[PDB]
């Protein structure tokens, strides 16, 4: 039972909102995240998302994917979570331009994928893995989360979800950019968002920068004519890296590799 | 459900061992400890005292708390944590003699006062906290264990376990010393061993330096007549510390604070 009754959180700053909830700080035992949303009697798919939400949350027990702590349905159906002080993996590599050396970009791809091996054991499909999603708490340590559900983007409605392009584009699949399907999500896509980071790891930026329109990339990578070009990334990345990269941004989705093997990988890259 | 299934765990390196059980490191999405029995049928008194063990950690979920992450039963009974880099506040304190600034020994105090606050939250008496117990994960974030609890100490059986005074004896409350009782452990037995480490944190040393053998600090603090010598504190020590400090030593439970309140005084200390 990981209900927390009502009264014993201390709700503070207000850290991030959108359309469908909002994120605050707040006192627990410590310091804790708290996600609410912004209504006041939820509808049954609303209700149903929530325990959607919290049913993922509830099944993880790992260093690398954010912690869950509880929930409370008094007054408002509430998520709580550990509160990190960092900021996201998209923010070093692309606002504040934060030199890390290789083998720490090597160290955050590693506990990324260890996060990611771990959560597609336990058979949770992420949907919008992408650097803004990998916090880097003290700067030091990865914490997979959906930092945008519920808040910016709604919970998802089978494969539907509102924002849903939002921030996300560059790092969706072609078979998930076409949607020629009711579920294009699974490992496999995961698998492609993966590569897609570790193109930002081993470029520092973002893929298709020259590309001047959003629908421009939606057509041309659900059409297989557009990918990320692994030749402007930087000289000192391994070989191997090279080589996994482009194996985690193959078009078919049936010919990426799996995380067992993308970890297993980057832990002998990590050797060297 | 959380029994991971046998033949998943790799495991490693021999960490510690003791005659009720041995802890190794291990592979499993990452880095693991994993805590195993030394035997191959357990009693019904090993296997139950196992899933008391895991009944306690599963209900924890906070930072501050040592990550448990599943148990296996296949081919022997064992627990699964998070591994954690770092060295036990003991080693820091008594060993290595850490030079910590003051700020760094109330950050301490404070992340022990949020895990010991959230477990007897959650109904749970620790029984064995001690400096040893304190771990400093990347020596900067506190994990509160048993790292003892089979091993080199049996698992509880009632208010008995083997080893019970090794390495323990100075942390233990008068009540506890003398076992008038088949359960002297409580929430204020668990804050007397927390003055204790408060004690360790502004000494920098352990209570008693300068008697010659255990029983005569079994009998004197057992009878009243022994206790902290508050007036060794370092100079820089704050005077709400010091005042903290002998509130959580009080001889009689009743009279010692909980830890909300404990907490609340580290945390207005911490921000000065
Ligand atoms: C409260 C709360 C609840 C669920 C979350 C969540 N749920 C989730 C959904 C699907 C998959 C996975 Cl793996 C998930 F973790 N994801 C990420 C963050 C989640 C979160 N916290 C924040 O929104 C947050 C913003 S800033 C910040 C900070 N500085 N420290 C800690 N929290 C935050
Ligand atoms: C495997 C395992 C299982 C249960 C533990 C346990 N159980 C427990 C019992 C009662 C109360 C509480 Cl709070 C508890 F956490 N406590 C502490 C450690 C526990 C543990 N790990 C170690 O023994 C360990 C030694 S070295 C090291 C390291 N470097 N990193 C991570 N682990 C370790
Ligand atoms: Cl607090
Ligand atoms: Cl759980
Ligand atoms: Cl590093
Ligand atoms: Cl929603
Ligand atoms: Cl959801
Ligand atoms: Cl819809
Ligand atoms: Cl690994
Ligand atoms: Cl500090
Ligand atoms: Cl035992
Ligand atoms: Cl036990
Ligand atoms: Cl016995």
């Amino acid at each position: 039972d990981w209900e927390i009754p009502d009264g014993q959180i201390t709700v503070g700053q207000r850290i991030g909102s959108g359309s469908f909830g909002t994120v605050y700080k707040g006192k627990w035992h410590g310091d804790v995240a708290v996600k609410m949303l912004n209504v006041t009697a939820p509808t049954p798919q609303q209700l149903q998302a929530f325990k959607n939400e919290v049913g993922v949350l509830r099944k993880t027990r790992h260093v690398n994917i954010l912690l869950f702590m509880g929930y409370s349905t008094k007054p408002q159906l509430a998520i709580v979570t550990q509160w990190c002080e960092g900021s996201s993996l998209y923010k070093h590599l692309h606002a504040s331009e934060t030199k890390f050396e290789m083998k720490k970009l090597i160290d955050i791809a590693r506990q990324t994928a260890r996060g990611m091996d771990y959560l597609h054991a336990k058979s949770i499909i992420h949907r919008d893995l992408k650097s803004n999603n990998i916090f880097l708490h003290e700067d030091n340590t990865v914490k997979i989360g959906d930092f945008g559900l519920a808040t910016v983007k709604s919970r998802w409605s089978g494969s539907h979800q509102f924002e849903q392009l939002s921030g996300s584009i560059l790092w969706m699949a072609p078979e998930v950019i076409r949607m020629q399907d009711s579920n294009p999500y699974s490992f496999q896509s995961d698998v492609y968002a993966f590569g897609i980071v570790l193109y930002e790891l081993m470029t520092g930026q973002l893929p298709y920068s020259n590309i001047n329109n959003r629908d421009q990339i939606i057509e041309m990578v659900g059409r297989g004519s557009l990918s990320p070009d692994l030749s402007k990334v930087r000289s000192n990345c391994p070989k191997r890296m090279k080589r996994l990269m482009a194996e985690c941004l193959k078009k078919k989705r049936d010919e990426r590799p799996s995380f067992p093997r993308i970890l297993a990988e980057i832990e002998e890259l990590a050797r060297e």
